[PDB]
């Protein structure tokens, strides 16, 4: 009932009011920069266009930046939609909060380039960073819904092809399950004004390129997740995401995982995306900077 909220409630509906079904994969992702391009990066914000092992990513950072902390960041958009034209005001604020270096992934995207690939990217880009000096200690991954999924699913792998892991994970509305079989999936139907189990039938489908909907890299809920550093997890009470985020929150504990746990009351999906307009995203990513501060710090 904030008026702040409201506004965001409106710019989330007025998306969501499009027929996506109908629309070209482009026009989808261009549907997605329409709703966040009325906020723009800041004038003190630098970035950088790279390949990391051939993955197209983006150095974000605000002045003040200490350069040896990085913050390797895999977006949302059901790994589908999505970019860093859609995340990078998001990530100078994580940036400038956390007082590091953003390095923000251009990831493949389906249906041209299905999974496994975003898993394949971000080891890419992980190893690039070790291979150019960064310590492990100083690096943490972090992402937003799919981009959440993919953190957990990323540091899994990289356990099991023994790169050493880095020092905490930060996973936003966290997507763990291809079929959506949460039970907020029911229950936040109606509370949920982005996301539902169709949309999301919708991008696991695009994804998954006729692969197993159960595959522990597509959906972590079914990784193996011990050895994993610790994870902070935030994700909105009225999300039909919200079992996804303590789904992987229970399992990560279950592991031996230090995994904390935010539930944010009467947040939409990934608001943190609206923080320059948002108090509580503003306050969420405050929180996220605290979080990296002393994991990476």
């Amino acid at each position: 009932k904030s008026p702040e909220l409201d506004r965001v409630i409106g710019m989330i509906r007025e998306r969501a009011a499009t027929p996506y079904k109908h629309l070209s994969t482009d026009d989808d992702r261009r549907l997605y920069e329409t709703m966040l391009g009325s906020m723009p990066l800041d004038d003190d914000i630098q970035t950088e266009r790279l390949g990391v092992n051939g993955v197209p990513a983006e150095w974000i950072y605000a002045p003040g930046a200490r350069d040896d902390q990085v913050f390797l960041y895999l977006h949302g958009g059901g790994y589908v939609i999505g970019s860093m034209r859609t995340h990078r005001v998001m990530l100078s604020h994580i940036a400038r909060a956390a007082g590091c270096r953003v390095l923000g992934l251009d990831y493949r995207l389906a249906p041209e380039t299905p999974f496994p690939a975003p898993v394949e990217d971000t080891v890419a880009a992980y190893r690039w960073l070790l291979a150019h000096g960064y310590d492990p200690s100083r690096i943490a991954l972090g992402g937003d819904s799919a981009g959440g999924g993919l953190v957990v699913a990323a540091l899994v792998a990289l356990r099991y092809i023994g790169e050493p892991l880095p020092a905490a994970g930060v996973c936003l509305s966290p997507w763990i399950d291809m079929e959506a079989t949460g039970e907020s999936f029911t229950t936040n139907a109606t509370m949920d004004p982005s996301v539902n189990k169709e949309r999301v039938m919708w991008f696991a489908a695009l994804y998954l390129g006729g692969k197993n909907p159960q595959a522990p890299l597509a959906s972590p809920l079914y990784a193996d997740l011990q050895g994993l550093p610790p994870l902070l997890v935030q994700v909105g009470g009225i999300e039909t995401l919200l079992d996804d985020a303590r789904a992987l929150t229970t399992r990560a504990k279950a592991a031996g995982v230090d995994a904390d746990l935010e539930v944010w009351d009467d947040m939409p999906h990934v608001w943190q995306h609206f923080a320059p307009i948002l108090p509580e995203g503003k306050q969420a990513i405050a929180r996220i900077g605290e979080f990296l501060r002393k994991q990476i710090g």
